[PDB]
């Protein structure tokens, strides 16, 4: 079975009834809510339904919570959508007004004072392109230089404009405040442009005493031109494709990802690719070639993570979606898990420690890794090793087991706290034991640290077969 | 400027005034006639109009017949199209009809003979699924089990099921007659099973006088088994994706993908990768973020060759297309030009030779490559290393120069037949010389043989000024 | 400190007051006893001193005994030493004479029966040569043709003939008893040919109750025919280049001694390079620039241990050679202790874990790497790798420590048994924290097995700082 | 053949009748004069031996100049020769006298001058030790602490003392004349530590009007500090290891031996490794194992040749000395000639066209590499890469035949002026075949460049079979 890990959005799709359990079921590894659509009851009916289908069927499921940030956006029009079709004339306003198709609202009050001539705007990631032809008084007149359909409150991208915006706005921090308390496991800031844009997250955090991992999304050019302090300062990346290819040159990006991929392995925090992985499947039962293609690829860039947004989220094949993007990772699994090596021999301790245990389990045609971590750290810097052994990380904290849903080729056994490293291997074995696919004598290479209940004390690897006395 | 070719199947959306002018200013390589669709006058209009601004701009656009082969399709529907939604029952049939949404005909005449129940049937390479329930004389009576649009004459495919069918049928002998006698450069025939299904190919070119290059399409299984025998008997192959996601599993089209560019590259013939990697640029100004993918990681594989087939054979954006996968391919090659090395050290005198003349080339930071061949195979085997200095092709048959034009980061230039490898060091002078960007005293490699004007006599490398009196 | 070891062959020079102190003192690291020359009071009184100067110094002095074996020689001679000059006619017999000039015997039995017109005979290693004309019924008439003294009893060579002999004679079964009964560590045997000679070597010391270590020496072309059989067979091998040398081309032995090292390296068994390393040392306080890089290249070659035999046993300078050796070896790994890496990855659970070991401590810049064992695999195993950190043993087998005086870079301590993984642990912190060297919080790795006390038990690695509650 | 080279050093024992011819006809490549010791009508003769022996065989002969440097010496002694035993005082003085056993004069006169207590005076290259106490006036007063024989103006070294003398004395400036005018190919300096030094040989030569090659002889700390600047300033270099071993210390030579060699190849010059490589056959006919494995690593180690001095010029065996070095050196060459790969890729144009032939003729299974060269640069860099395959250098300037003679594996042709590269190619031919073992059909890769007759005016590589049309 896979290694690599499927992050599926939800909305509307995942609405009708025990469609979440489906696609836990179907190998939904994190669920996306995202926070730029949908209502504060809709986004917590969607979080219970993932956690009684996680704990329903024993599979892990984190939940992620990504918060809007500056994103630009049009109002509403009075059809809710129009055809935007080339040659045309369309205004677009700082200005309140009843939206039409010759005059549109948006979210950016200085629009009009950023916005000169020329410039270019992008709507739904390149769906409609226009270019500013002027500004007339608190409207922005451009011409339709790409024809297509807009609807209501829909994303726009003014390359090139220097955007003012806070980091989290107040719609964000009151998002974060409520997906916080609501259990999320992760949460993920959109249009992160410096290191220091954590902090700001953290703060927050801090405030309602309550922390979480901290994905960051790269669709900046600012953001990939600090792309290494981005990935130290962030516990995770996400690789956000869509706005990422009208903030910069649409070619650029498929190099802009395999770079961000690997730096997140080489410092070992988790990295998820998004955004039309499989975008012809929405209409869809069946994806294009560049569709498996594409995600085919991310899996030998090294990728943990795969997502899905309107795919299964808005989606009518939702569930073929994700089955399909499994069979896809499984079958270039099936061929070979080796992912792009290193550009450097690890440094620290538990970087070392797991490096060598990779080594032993895979010479001795172990059955099984197994890692004990507090944090997940230990257990992360295995799995960016890419191993075809199975990798079982061993927690106490629930919370990690939920982390660890987003991290590549891991699984997690929730255990009780210890306080000697026999009882560490003895749980072990009982968990084990209670496995469909094992038994006693099998072979396995455990990974821990005394004294135990201590992040980071990792310091020991075992060799230990099923039920024999060799501690 | 760019070194991957770019492949564009001509038709309706081509036919437009002085458009393949355009296509061939935007960066056509290749025009592929397809021979599934369109009239003989059709495919001469087409192929006057490529020879006019291939001759015309001066680049080399070289010409492939795309011969349809042992294709099953449907009849006409008396609509021209109709939608066929889940749960619908159809009728397809050996039985010649008037042709509805209801009973519709097939061309492959064996089908009631060999299709049972339980078979599966696609639509449109995988648009609409059918699976077979029964078989009522010579109707085959299916449940349809994926929803959507058919149109007159499309193509189904039944998968694992034993389809005899000559590798050439008598509209394909007569195409390929009516396409040598046009004049083309290249040929490609559909659904290889063989190595030896080049002899029919080649026979009836001995019959009619006149060989040229023989592509394999690669859509089957059988091609995936033999494919190293394949890629020896045959001149070039394309991957040829559509009927290969519908004959093996979809996920395993991307492997298969890769190890075909290898095996080509390894043996030095060209590869051709086809089929969706822009689909969504028929109707949309821009790609999505996996076709631009799929591209960039068609070259990072090795491929010599991209190909657009709807994009621009009855696309709306069929420069932008074109203009788009030349961004891209661009873009990649800006960050490098490196392929997966081979997995083998040369061993025969021309490829060995090349090799050496890449080396020295590049070692002493040359300006240019140049070699000299007579069947172009002494500068295809330097041309699957890719070197990121211009590789230039001096050659007396003009033909060449177009066959040349689906190999990877090759320029050619015709020339006189010259009887000594003196003169040819002036020749190659003469004409670099007349380029913009070319100056005296440049260094440069030439490869070269003697006694001249014989295949595969290649035997010497000089390292030259331009002007100079290194003779 | 130095990590190559040092071997010396006691005599003569080394009986003299507290000379063997002098020369534990001066590095010796195994002492060798030849029972080719002297009587068993001086066999038991040098073994005397060996051990008191062991044990009052601190350093462990592994005990070697060296068995004749199967050596060819003559007879006595009337005035006991003769001359046999170039031109001259000798008889040498299978009959019953005390020798002279003109007819001397010999102890292999079958000269005249196993030799053939055209055969060969050296004197002395080499330097007195002799060719066979005839067999005249017991004689072998032969012709001297390089001439020069020969003494009693002097062993003779019969390069190429077949001999057959028992791979231990009555002698050496004597001294095999006398030796294990004296309390050796070690035994070689001399003129190994087959991997089963090992064999009889072991019934003897089942019959006498006691076995240890067996080191086959290499000096014959039968040896280097099944060198890797014999390498299996037997615990150790030394490249013995004296009898190698005459008894193969003697321009054949430096490739084989590099062949023979590499083959006891890969298989984890000791290697001693032997014979005239520093032969000029007899006569002169300083050796030859041939003999320093004799040295120098056995140490990057990669030998456990290098050997003196004269220099020490009958030379004028005992103790200069053995300073010099050091001062060599010393020099070289100063420079780099890198040895030729193997040629196969670890396959068995204690090499797969000390290759792992020695990795996290170097990448960990770990003080010192420390290893339990029973009998020493598991120490060889990383010993063979050739690290510049401290290899330190851990045993509770005392006469381990001794057989540990001939494998690379490892100081051995004795500890009691054990049984927890805890008390080990801090029997390492006792035993390393009362050196002068180590401090309480330093870094160091142990590998270990559970069960304690088991042989091959190993399946721990364990990160340690001295004092510290990490266990 | 052999592809290592040997460099012989003339003498007493070579004066015989037919003496000098056997060394030749057993296998010398250069032979040396050493301008220490004997005198001019000396030498001449022996230079007369050598060209009449190199010229009636067919074999290349070098003839080297050995000059004696700036060696500091003792006076002469009244009956010649003491005995110097431990516990005598001694006084070496730069005043003048007549030598006896108590006080004995220098040839370095800033003795007195520049010698503090403490300093050490190694007589006779080492055999003889004494310890500096005090200076006295213009006497320097020393105890003797290793004793022995000294003799009348014998070699004194003072380790780690800075001595101010000049490049050249003198009498190696008369006898730079005297050799250059004999007609000598190459010239050896003796204790060179600048790269300035080859400027005072250099202007000599102008004045004289003959340059030739000039070989450093690395026996100095200064010289291995300066190693690299030195293989750049002089042509090629000679690794003294007599006086380099007392100057440094003795276990410091090998592996400044390795790391001199590796330096020479990667600047493409000669290197020699010279001193008591087979020291044991002075007296013996066979050597010892240290011996026969110190000439098996000088191969190894990359050496273009290796170096006898008195095994040949005052030697009993001079012959055997000769055979046996290169019994071993083709006992290793037979076995592989691989050496120690180069830490760079070749950027020189003549260095990156040399390397490009060697990978030309090993993958087409060449019969042979061929070079021409005006200097012998280009066939250097060629050599240095060390091929199995027979190299060839192709030159007019028959001077540069006996300079290659030290070059590794190079056989050398002499050949007429040409114009034409045809000529050139017929000529190879021409020469190739009136051997017995080239014959028609044969394959070969040629180097060249043109215009002809120009140092580095190489360019070509020519792939061709001997006596066909491939020109
Ligand atoms: O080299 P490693 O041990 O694998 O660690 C890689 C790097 O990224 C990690 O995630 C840590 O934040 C860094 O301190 C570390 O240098
Ligand atoms: O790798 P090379 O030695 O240059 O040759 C490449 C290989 O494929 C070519 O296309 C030839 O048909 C083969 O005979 C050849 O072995
Ligand atoms: O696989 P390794 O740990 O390197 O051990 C290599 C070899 O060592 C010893 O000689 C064992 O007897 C062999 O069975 C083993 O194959
Ligand atoms: O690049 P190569 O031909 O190997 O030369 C590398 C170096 O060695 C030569 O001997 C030259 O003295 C240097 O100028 C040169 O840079
Ligand atoms: O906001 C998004 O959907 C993104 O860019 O991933
Ligand atoms: O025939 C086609 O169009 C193909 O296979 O891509
Ligand atoms: O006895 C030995 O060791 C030898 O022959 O070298
Ligand atoms: O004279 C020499 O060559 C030396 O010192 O080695
Ligand atoms: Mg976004
Ligand atoms: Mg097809
Ligand atoms: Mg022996
Ligand atoms: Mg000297």
């Amino acid at each position: 079975t896979r290694r690599g890990k499927i992050v599926c959005t939800l909305g509307p799709a995942t609405q009708r009834d025990d469609l979440v359990r489906a696609l836990v079921e179907a190998g939904m590894d994190v669920a996306r809510m995202n926070f730029s659509h949908g209502d504060y009851d809709d986004h917590k009916v969607a979080y219970e339904r993932v956690r009684v289908a996680s704990d329903a069927t024993g599979r892990a499921v984190g939940v992620l919570a990504d918060l809007q940030g500056p994103k630009i956006r049009l109002g509403r029009f009075a059809s809710g959508a129009t055809h935007w079709a080339e040659g045309e004339t369309v205004r677009i306003t700082v200005g309140a007004c009843e939206g039409s198709h010759d005059r549109v609202s948006t979210t950016y009050k200085r629009l009009a004072q950023d916005a000169v001539a020329g410039d270019r705007v992008l709507v739904d990631d390149g769906k409609v392109a226009l270019v500013v032809d002027a500004v007339e008084g608190d409207d922005v007149v451009c011409t339709v230089v790409e024809g297509g359909p807009v609807s209501d409150n829909k994303g726009i991208s003014l390359p090139g404009m220097n955007v003012t915006a806070p980091a989290l706005s107040e719609k964000d921090i009151e998002d974060l405040t409520f997906a916080l308390n609501l259990g999320v496991d992760m949460v993920a800031l959109s249009f992160v442009r410096s290191p220091a844009d954590v902090e700001l997250v953290h703060e927050v955090m801090d405030r309602i005493g309550r922390r979480v991992p901290v994905i960051a999304k790269l669709e900046k050019p600012e953001a990939i031109d600090n792309l290494e302090a981005i990935v130290l300062a962030f516990d995770a990346v996400m690789v956000a494709r869509g706005d990422l290819g009208v903030e910069l040159p649409l070619e650029e990006v498929p190099l802009v990802q395999k770079r961000a991929i690997q730096m997140a392995r080489e410092n070992a925090k988790p990295v998820i690719v998004a955004t039309q992985m499989l975008d012809s499947m929405i209409e869809n039962s069946r994806p294009t070639r560049a569709e498996a293609s594409d995600v085919a690829n991310a899996v030998l860039d090294g990728a943990d993570a795969l997502m899905l947004s309107g795919e299964t989220s808005v989606g009518k094949y939702p569930l073929a979606a994700v089955r399909t993007m499994s069979r896809i990772i499984c079958a270039v699994e099936e061929n070979s898990t080796a992912a792009p090596p290193l550009t450097h021999i690890p440094r620290t301790k538990r970087g070392v420690i797991s490096y060598a245990a990779r080594d032993i389990g895979e010479r001795l045609d172990a059955k099984a890794l197994v890692a004990f971590t507090q944090s997940g750290d230990t257990v992360r810097r295995l799995a960016r090793l890419h191993t075809p052994l199975p990798l079982l990380a061993f927690t106490a904290w629930p919370e990690v087991r939920s982390q660890l849903a987003m991290t590549w080729g891991t699984e997690t056994f929730i255990v009780p706290k210890m306080q000697s490293t026999d009882g560490m291997i003895r749980q072990v074995d009982k968990s084990l034991l209670e496995l469909a696919r094992y038994k006693r004598g099998d072979l396995v290479v455990i990974v821990a640290g005394a004294p135990p209940g201590t992040v980071g004390s990792t310091n020991l690897i075992h060799v230990h077969r099923i039920g024999e006395d060799d501690v």
